């Protein structure tokens, strides 16, 4: 496949219904060797099972809130891989109140801090820790959402954090690009899945996308996955600092 | 003038050569009554002198790092003004290393935290504290820079923070707009002034703008000030969630 | 007012319920002297009445389909005004079928040609003919719509033409800016008025804007007019090559 | 390859040093069957040789200025292919004066007409003529340039036409998307090649991109080709109405 020989680390694989899982499947299909991170000892079993589905036994803990863990992640990975070709960043968090209802109601200094720390800072923090072992043609990919560009109900503090994240894609691309490393985001559409505890229902947005997007259908993790695999590959050697919409064209209409 | 009767609070007036001073002059010219914030007891004298130039004796301390000070600011202002019609947010900070040279060299969790806390969080934090006393036709204005949209050398962590700030303009506009309150930013061009200690030289960017902008000239604090006064006024009642470039058109070219 | 002494030519004033009429009222209020164009002898009476409402007897025919008429317009105006300070371009047309239903159904080479000729070409064509008599601080303003940026139902071939028009704003700004002349567009929201014969109903879009825009209200011709007067004035001396949304913030949300 | 079984028609292959040739090579490599258009009898030999390099004997005349030729193109193709899976539109023209020096100097009604007719209209015109034979998962791709988004020296009337072209991508995506057809553009960076007779030198822009782009290198036809092949493939099933920059990240910086 078009990722033959590439070694790729994926973060944020929490279930088989998420974008990271879709990206993992596409990458494995195209010949990549994969490794994964997890958060918390209780969930090592889960990620080991997921990794096993992709022929991988390389799983490592990494709470991106902790500098020491970010550093140890790449020290551990390096014992297996002398170089890293790809990074998929699918990590994001905000306290429930900061992504529900009114923007100001959920705004506190700590809520803001946490959301930006985990959802934005973590991407260039991982990039910086990985940098010495990155191959010259490495590709770093993060996931964003239209709520960074335009105000979407409930998205609130996460929209601020994703805007900072998309800016980090541009600054990272400049910092790492002289070496040859590319940095991009996919602005993904919503996936047809039940929203997690705390997160407001995706129901209305999913229906609205299905009815108004040019393709009249919601995007699937297979589609986001194939786009991600492309960006992680040498097929995309001319593409960097890009935020690519993989959303059935929804961003381009007024619904 | 077109701001007759409007009462406007301005933050970030540090010298007579800055954008805030230009906005203050235009607002006063058009009939506004003004009030100002300052940071640190040693500089109360300075801001009192500046405020006096605009016929104002209303000056208040506010370190936006401190929740208690943000709350006390509006409690104090309210003893003089039963309603607030305008807010100008011209506050921004990042540690020197986080806005010099390579993006990753200057990236630390604390540098990131501080830059986003002071430069992005402070805007909706002030808005939230002011909200009860805001008039129905109030207008909140912040200042941004093209480095939020595209990567500019040295701007680094501030580009991330300004991207979050511009997103906050959109989310604030939705939160406050039902009441009638407007929220906008001016993406200002660089001003012909010597960069502060720590900040890298503006020399190259100023020359590049003068040579490449459509108007072949750098923007002045008078021009940014007049645009700001417009956005703060009922002339701009149809304008919200907007990031208006006041930069001699520089954003619109490839130089 | 802030347009004292400015002499401004307005195109496209067809009724008292349109944006051009709103811009005319704001300009007159702020001290401008006005002149107007009309299309077709049968409607000279109408435009003379409208012009009279603004204290003007300066009305001139100009079918922008005809090069000779564009040239004669400024020859005629020059007999009254030795210099022109402002131009408002509110002209736009596409054949009914090219702005109804499916984009491809209404697409023909001639429909495309006409729409771009009248709606896009006419702006820089007028600018070029006016150029010798433009003051050094002149300001040229055109009107656009969100359908240039994103696909909106029924807008179809007009969306293509408005995209070309917004690009012309940028290229004109560079061409004319060395002299000091500014060129901008307002991307206006829909006005609460009944759509003309041939044009599809605005009903659904008006309701959607009222329900989803940050200000929860449709824009008015007074609001678009005041924004236009600002852009035409020296208050906006730092603003060029800009497409300013005056749309209650609607462009900035996902409704 | 990832285009196994796909049948793709390419326009604008004029030499082996152009983007279309790069797209053809990538498509052929990934398993596509190709067909080509040419303009003018004197150059049928040339395109037959190029097509032969890709294992194709399917070459057809098509001057997009002529409705009858656009219709006949697909009638002829249909005798060989019962369905069309891909279209690559790499056609563009403006009279020399309309893309040199000052924007207004080169502006005439006829220059404007021709540039928009050939460079913008031709894309949805080809799409409309092809529509009945398009497969449900067909993909239509056009080529654009940053001059559509921002003003670039000399680009002038072509910037207007490319802006209309990018808008046509959005409207086409909506028109064709219910069926399942995708429509995208690549905004390509300049290729290291000598500019054609009439076209101003690429020298300065090529140097500027090499020095300022994140990847510090100009894009190659191989890179644009691989990105094009991706967009034409089912890997990109979630991507439509997109303008993808393949330009070494140059669009994302202020150089």
């Amino acid at each position: 496949g078009f990722l033959d020989g590439k070694r790729i680390l994926l973060t944020g694989l929490l279930s088989n219904r998420s974008i990271a899982y879709g990206i993992a499947k596409a990458c494995k299909r195209e010949g990549a060797e994969l490794a994964f991170t997890y958060v918390g000892d209780r969930f090592k079993d889960r990620i080991t099972e997921f990794a096993a589905e992709f022929g991988s036994e390389l799983v490592f803990p990494c709470d991106v809130a902790d500098d020491a863990q970010i550093d140890a992640l790449f020290a551990s990975l390096k014992t297996h891989w002398d170089s890293l070709d790809g990074l998929v960043h699918s990590i994001g968090f905000a306290p429930r109140e900061a992504i529900a209802g009114d923007f100001l109601d959920g705004l506190t200094r700590e809520n803001f801090r946490i959301a930006h720390d985990i959802s934005a800072y973590s991407f260039p923090a991982l990039a910086k820790a990985a940098l010495p072992m990155l191959s010259d043609d490495a590709s770093l990919l993060t996931l964003s959402y239209l709520g960074a560009e335009r105000a979407i109900p409930n998205y609130n503090t996460m929209g601020l954090a994703k805007a900072a994240l998309e800016a980090s894609v541009r600054y990272l691309a400049v910092s790492l690009g002289a070496k040859g490393v590319r940095v991009n985001a996919i602005s993904a559409g919503p996936i047809k899945t039940l929203a997690a505890s705390g997160i407001k229902s995706f129901g209305k947005i999913l229906d609205f996308v299905e009815s108004n997007s040019p393709l009249k259908r919601n995007v699937t993790i297979e589609q986001v996955g194939n786009a991600g695999a492309f960006l992680l590959s040498d097929l995309a050697s001319g593409v960097t600092a890009e935020v690519m919409h993989v959303d059935s064209g929804f961003n381009a209409v007024v619904g």
